[PDB]
């Protein structure tokens, strides 16, 4: 419903004023970081303007639909409720750290495969969800759709309106190695291009990646999409298998290398 914001389990009666305005997230629509004042939690705002542009806040309507109902999965960011006035229409979602772009940024090089390790399975697990679950086909996961936080969360934002694992597997080759496969390409029909006429890039040999980091990536960047497995086969790579259980301290990881500087 609206009017209600529920964080952790406790239902608040809301409305926006009871909002803290504490300024815009990032440049790309509008996405504030506001304050609610009755608890002093601090969540993220998505603003839809009523007078906004009429097709493209139908997109939004219909990737709020399934975010709402995207509840019972771990790896999605949660929507906490939304406010409708007469102008706006407010979404408030759970407030994460950063996205695995600006990681990258900051870390100024390769993120080690312990973490993208547990990248995989949060987002392999995201996008399985929203294919069984409603019928939802994100083809472009990117480092800047991939959110953490400093309790060591992973999860998938923005995957609104198969060829899923191609863009998860350029994602984790650019976060491996700290280089974008195709930096040096000047235009969107360029990468097309460079797609469909060359190999596959395919993880480094001489980075100390593990034999079942490669596989999976080589699983992933499978040019002919009649070859490209199933989800319940990639559920069950040796990468994934691994990654489910392997404790790896992401939360220590996260806090450590935001507080490097730029
Ligand atoms: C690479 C990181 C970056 O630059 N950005 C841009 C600024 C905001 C950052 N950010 N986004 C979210 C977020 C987005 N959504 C989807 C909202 C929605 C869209 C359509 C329909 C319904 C809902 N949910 N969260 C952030 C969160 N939650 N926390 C921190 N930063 C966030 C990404």
């Amino acid at each position: 419903q609206t009017g209600y914001l529920t964080i952790g389990g406790q239902r608040y009666q809301a409305e926006i004023n009871d909002l803290e305005n504490l300024g815009e997230m990032g440049s790309g629509g509008q996405v504030w970081k506001m304050r609610f004042r009755k608890t002093g939690h601090v969540i993220a705002v998505k603003q839809m303007r009523r007078s906004g542009n009429k097709e493209e806040n139908k997109r939004i309507l219909m990737d709020l639909d399934v975010v709402l109902k995207s509840h019972d999965c771990p790896y999605i960011v949660q929507c906490f409720g939304t406010f409708i006035t007469n102008t706006d229409v407010f979404i408030a979602m759970e407030l994460m750290g950063t996205c695995a772009e600006k990681l990258k940024k900051r870390m100024q090089g390769p993120i080690p495969e312990r973490i993208l390790g547990k990248m995989t399975v949060a987002i392999v697990k995201a996008l399985y969800y929203l294919k069984e679950k409603h019928g939802v086909i994100h083809r472009d996961v990117k480092p800047s759709n991939i959110l953490l936080d400093e309790r060591g969360q992973i999860k998938l934002c923005d995957f609104g309106i198969r060829a899923d694992v191609w863009s998860l597997g350029i994602s984790l080759v650019e976060l491996a190695t700290g280089q974008f496969p195709y930096k040096n390409c000047k235009t969107d029909f360029e990468v097309l291009t460079k797609v469909l006429q060359e190999e596959p890039p395919l993880l480094p040999g001489h980075m100390g990646f593990s034999g079942d980091f490669q596989s999976f990536v080589k699983d992933c960047l499978t040019k002919d999409h009649r070859k490209r497995p199933k989800y319940n086969k990639l559920l069950e790579h040796s990468f994934i298998k691994r990654y489910e259980t392997l404790e790896v301290d992401v939360a220590s990881w996260f806090k450590d290398v935001m507080a490097k500087t730029e």
